[PDB]
């Protein structure tokens, strides 16, 4: 099974991330939109500070509004980078998720209820993340992890 699991975190969640994300690892989280969600988002950081703000080395961020989208990013010394918007959402109101970010050597990639959704390349060393977060309008029931010789 996943391991470090953390349950029903109260949202804002800023955590530690137990081992460094080696290629293979695999970030599961299971949660609920709300039905008042605008958006919400899941942020590996390097480090918690908020001022100044961490590094945000992957931002993914599913939008509700209009016909939705999910947009992700980076963020370097205060300053988000170019965004990369992916227009074929799998989210929604009042329905169930399970994302699961799998941690490759050049790329992140993203499936969402089992299905492939987006790749998102690092613009930061992956091995500078340490910090797990999640904010916004978003339920989370459970986080774990799956280290790449997990057996």
């Amino acid at each position: 099974n996943l391991q470090n699991i953390i349950y029903n975190p109260v949202i804002p969640y800023v955590g530690t991330i137990p081992d460094q994300l080696d290629p293979g690892t695999l970030i599961v989280i299971c949660g609920h939109v709300p039905s008042d969600a605008d958006r919400f988002q899941v942020d590996l950081q390097n480090g918690s500070s908020v001022k100044p703000r961490a590094d945000v080395a992957f931002h993914f961020n599913p939008r509700f509004k209009r016909a939705g989208c999910i947009v992700c990013n980076t963020l370097i010394n205060e300053k988000w980078g170019r965004e990369e918007i992916t227009y074929d959402t799998p989210f929604k109101r009042e329905k169930s998720f399970e994302i699961v970010i799998m941690v490759l050597k050049d790329k992140f990639q993203v499936a969402v209820n089992g299905k492939h959704t987006l790749l998102y390349g690092h613009r930061i060393g992956p091995e500078k993340i340490d910090t797990l977060g999640i904010y916004g309008k978003v339920n989370i029931h459970s986080i774990g992890f799956s280290g790449p010789s997990s057996g």
